[PDB]
């Protein structure tokens, strides 16, 4: 419901979003995993902190245009995903890749809607 806040929650998503993209791309030109407990945990632990927050803003969140509640709950699990598997080189390109557009696309969205 705190929109200059909300706005900040949303870009600061989209740039840890583009973040993973940059990781997945290493992973893949690399052809080695990150570490789990050096790399994947804190990482990880740092988008599930962001996520919290926004969650705290789930009922204005869930009424802009575009949004509904299980959209809302689908974006934060695909995000949790990404965050994850964008530091395996076994991940499939094609389903990241896919799945990645999707959150960018909902994360628009909300960022038109919280302003
Ligand atoms: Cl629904
Ligand atoms: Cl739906
Ligand atoms: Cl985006």
């Amino acid at each position: 419901h705190h929109h200059h806040h909300m706005n900040d929650l949303v870009e600061s998503l989209i740039y840890e979003v583009n973040n993973m993209q940059q990781n997945f791309e290493n992973v893949k030109s690399q052809q080695q995993d990150h570490d789990f407990y050096q790399t994947v945990k804190p990482y990880t632990e740092h988008i599930d902190s962001i996520l919290n927050e926004i969650k705290l803003h789930r009922e204005f969140i869930i009424e802009v245009p575009y949004m509904n509640s299980r959209k809302f709950e689908l974006l934060i699990a695909n995000i949790e995903q990404l965050s994850v598997e964008c530091h395996f080189k076994r991940t499939s390109r094609k389903l990241f890749i896919e799945k990645l557009k999707s959150v960018q696309y909902d994360l628009q969205n909300i960022l038109d809607g919280v302003t």
